[PDB]
Order: structure tokens, then sequence, then C-alpha cells
């Protein structure tokens, strides 16, 4: 019940340390392809008192690029859709913990989000808003029995030049079984904010080592 | 003071949970072109109570292709060469140390110790459960004069199931480094190529391949 290109409305509740916030998020994007584009916007808390882009990651594996030699998970999901619990632990011994349920409905994906921070440090990249955005990143892709767990390391960048990176490890859950499972591969991702009350674009593509 | 095809001889000194031992590596590469293969033998504690794999990433970022683009902070480096200090985290909590000295002597001599605690009695490194290693994608970049490598390192399991690991390493150099390379990654795919092992690991280091 899905089309190449797809509408999503992402709703998300959070708190980071003792801030409670609300964001919403409107966009669309190719399923073939492995892009996406969302608008996004605080509709309480505002302003944050930490880096959007923490969050950033928060805002759906749906929209990555597979090749036909490794098995999609996450289009397998479909019309149930998945959900998926993230932990994430930031150099710093912050952590955050990201619980999300994507479903479809209609011809379109609805996506609520709740996303929880503590332990970020208070003279840190983070609550400084010193980040200038994310870098791209490879996400190890895995099967466990009936899920898939993807693992990566995110780097920020920093102001100065420098990064700030972080751990964030993933259980991906197919609502309804899924047949096949993959095999072990990677998912290069690429996020980046495309203007600032935010759109932010990703270009998510799967593939195998291209080491011989 | 190098050449296309370097040889290199490795002493590694251990000591995993209680048990300690000694092992040693000869073998060969290609710096220009990211290639090597290590011959890796144990010289004292044999045998090992745990899975060879886990100090497969102790027996030379020396040997990894670099694009004319990217800064190669390791080339760089030499006649004097370089140093690491390696944090490794296991999924289940254990941990493992690892330091060592890539010198030069045409030959690579590095010495490696490798120190690692609280890995469970009943999980796949104690119990040599491990296959061998995945490829992987290795985040490098700049801090300040050193070079910090981090990833996941995914140890496939007999079952087909995998076990993890994040690791974090602080390269330096010995000398001064003109230019600090930007963000970049190496990629990596290790095998054993005979079992008293041989491992071959090829190392290409490239930027993101999303325009």
């Amino acid at each position: 019940g899905l089309k190449e290109v797809m509408p999503t409305k992402i709703n998300l509740e959070g708190l980071v340390g003792d801030h409670a916030f609300s964001m919403e998020g409107v966009g669309e994007g190719n399923i073939l392809e492995g892009t996406q584009e969302v608008k996004i916007s605080v509709t309480k808390g505002a302003p944050l008192p930490f880096a959007f882009d923490i969050v950033s990651v928060a805002f759906n594996r749906a929209y990555t690029g597979y090749p036909e030699e490794i098995s999609d998970y996450f289009l397998q999901s479909f019309p149930e859709g998945f959900t998926y619990e993230r932990n994430i632990r930031y150099q710093d011994g912050g952590t955050a913990i990201v619980k999300s349920d994507i479903s479809l409905e209609d011809g379109k994906f609805i996506v609520n989000v709740d996303f929880k921070a503590k332990d970020l440090r208070r003279m840190g990249p983070v609550m400084q808003q010193d980040i200038v955005g994310m870098q791209p990143s490879y996400e190890s892709m895995y099967t466990n029995v009936t899920s898939v767990i993807g693992e990566c390391i995110i780097a920020f960048k920093l102001q100065t030049g420098k990064h700030f990176t972080y751990h964030m490890r993933t259980v991906y859950k197919s609502k309804k079984p899924v047949e096949t499972m993959p095999l072990y591969h990677f998912i290069q991702h690429r996020l980046v904010k495309t203007n600032v009350y935010v759109v932010q674009h990703e270009t998510a593509i799967a593939a195998h080592s291209t080491i011989k």
C-alpha cells in the first residue's frame, strides 16, 4: 500500500534534561532512491536550550535505497510498518533513548516518536549549541532473530572544526513477520539541514562492503 | 624511509582476564594500496582460552590506501612513526585496552600490549563461537595534533548472529604533522586466509560516496 514518493507526518514528544518539548515534522521522500526531506518545527517548549541536531535522527528507514541483493526489512514490514528502540551514548557520557512507531495511514507515513536525553554536559557542545551539523555515517545492519539491529558512530562537526561523537544502537522491529532476514550490511547516511525552523534532508543507501 | 611493499614484525604481549600470553606476527603489505597479510602464532601462554579474533585489530594504519585528496597522517609520520591508544567496549560489557608503537627499522617493527577484562564466561569470546570479523567503516577525524578513529566492529558468530564492539583509537604521530586530515572514513575488510593463523586486511581511505 505504498507509492514511490511518500508523504510523512512526524510527531515528536521529548525531555532533554528537565526541558519538556514537542516538535512536528512534515515532508515527503522517495522510498526507492532513499531520500527524504522534512520541515520541522517546535510546537511547544521553544526556544530549545540544546542543539537541534540531537533530534535529527529522531525525525524512517522506509526511506532507504536497497539493492536487490539485500533483503529490505523495512519495506517488507508494510503495510503494517515497524517500530524501533534506539539507545544513544554521547562521548561525554550523556545518553538518550528514542522510541518510535512507523505506521502507514492512508498513503502517508505516520510517525510518533518519544525522545528522552539526560546527563548532557552543561558546558559541552550540545548544551552550548556549538554543533554545525552531522557528518555522513555508515550504520552496520544485521539480523537478530526476527529483528534488525543497526549500529553506528555519529559525528557532529563543531563550529571549531573539531568533532563530538556518539554511539547509536537501534533495534528495529517489523510489526508483521518478515520472511527473509538480511545478511550483515551497511546503510550509508548523509543528513543535512538545508534551511534553518528547520528543513533537513537525508539520503540513505544500503550496500555491502565495496572491498573485494 | 619507505618502500611500496613493506615487511613487518609484530610483538604482542597480552592479558585477557587472568590469562597472560605473548604472540608474534610476521608479514608484509602494500602501503600505497592498503593491503597486508600477517602470519600469527602464540609464543607464550598457549593455548588461548578465548577467541583469537579479538587480537586481530591488535596485529598498522601505515597499511591503508589514501587518495591524494585526503591527508595521510600515517605516511606523514615516518621515518619516526606513530603510536596509538585504543579502547574497546564489547556489547556484553567486556572491555579492552590496546597500546602500540609502530616504528621503522625498511621494516615496520610493531610492539603491542593487549589487555582485556570482564569478558563473559559463557559469551562468544570465551566460548570461541567467532567465525571472524565483518568489514567495517572507521570514522577518522583530527583532534589538535592527533587523529581519532571510531568504529563498530562486528564478529560473525557460528549461528549467523553477530557480536559487536565499539572501538575508539587515538593515533599519535611521533613527529609533527603539517597537514591534518579532514573528516573521512577508512573502510576495512579483515579475514583469516588460513587457520596458527594468517590474516589479510585491506584498508582504503575515502570520503562519503553520497553527493
